[PDB]
């Protein structure tokens, strides 16, 4: 059900994968954050501990707050694709 | 349907063509808009941050604003054709 | 849909790639910009690193500032180039 | 979209490409300067160390003070560059 | 129809053709002109800057004001083309 | 339209191009100006740098004002151009 | 736009070369000023270097006392140049 290789049930297909892959990937990574939080402790808020562990739960925040943006650019990435699909057919079908 | 190269089927499957693409053109830039809205943040009204930031929104603002004359005569071009077309057909069909 | 190299599809599509191209530009460098503000310091004023430090963020406020202008000529651009499009189609359509 | 070596996408990525360029060396300069005002101390004034030092740091001021009108140029080739484009687009569209 | 050169489609099609190249010149020139305005400041009325460029926005105005009258001229031209294209027609066809 | 080599699209074309061309340089030199006037200081009213300066600044003045005349003469020029045409076409079309 | 070597679009660019050329000498002859007269120091009048070192500042004060009319005078001929250009226009045009 297409011309070249664009395929719906394909298509169908890929969005069921990544779906899927996507939410594994928030279930594992939610699973294990939570193990992070339980093991490091707050040791004081001045002491040497302190200022040996600030700077990476920080670094561990900033990076987790980029993942947003980056799953919104991979799902618009779809609808470009299914367009250009469109495209093409409309193009040499006539 | 016609008399050289004017084809009646072909300016309505074109018509048809223009239209869809500048559809996906307007839906596909309308989403990413929004994304850069949500990503970008406003600092703060005169600090660092707001004079390495600010003229970028600006030209994003202005080259935006630039868009609407192109629609316009890109949409404006489609009756010089037709027209030319119909002067073709009436200078040696008689 | 066109003459000889004029083809209102692919200008359309060429306007999308250069929409989405600016889009991606204004992002990604505004959120480097976020990131270089945070990073740099506020020393003092009159010590050794604001001596060492100011004149490179006066460049950097400079250069950002000469960006609008260049995307509004690149923005003006296009105008002449659909322009010269439908004077040749005019030119010898007839 | 062009005529011979002038390309908007193209014009879009090396706007881009300078532009991120120059963050990074602001942001590596000045991290860099921070550890110079570390490094260096001050002695006295009037003893030999302080014969041996000053105009060393009197040289660093002076060339950063030459830095900016340095951006300021760099700045000011584009303009002429897409003007010059502009005005090639011009000559033989018509 | 016509005796020698003389077309009245012809005629016809040049009028269309420099009324629509007016527009588009005029159109330019304004998208232009604003882009610059907003370009240049005003320093102050005596500083070196304001030595340094007054006269070239000088000339940029008494040029701009010469326009109008060429524009007459041209518009006068093609009342001679006509009457002569007249004139030519009646000598020999009688 | 024309008679040999007077052309009213050509002219009109021709209008266009100086336009443009005298509106970027007007853009470019003041840009430049603004530069200069910002990058060279004022010393002191007798000192040596003062009498090795001065000079070279009053050059400036003077030749940025003989800029104005020549811009008129330049627009003059067109005048005679198109009048030149004017009696070229007069003198054989009838 | 032209006869036979006279072009307004070259006059044109000509005058934008010759400016920018000669501002970027007064900015260039500035900043060397500035840093030779931070260079030499006043010894003493009627020692040894005094007289060692006089001469040579006059010379350099009167030199640059030269530069205004050589500008003024180069300023002058570019009227010549265009005057000459209207007259060989008149001159065979008609």
């Amino acid at each position: 059900f297409g011309t070249n290789g664009f395929d719906i049930p394909t298509i169908a297909i890929a969005l069921l994968i990544v779906g899927v892959i996507i939410g594994l990937s928030g279930l594992i990574l939610s699973i294990f954050a939570t193990a992070t939080a339980s093991a490091i402790s707050n040791p004081s808020p001045g002491t040497l501990a302190y200022n040996l562990t600030h700077p990476l739960i920080n670094g561990m925040v900033s990076f987790f707050s980029f993942f947003p943006t980056l799953y919104v650019l991979l799902g618009v990435t779809g609808i470009v694709l299914i367009a250009a699909g469109i495209i093409s057919i409309i193009m040499e079908k006539f």
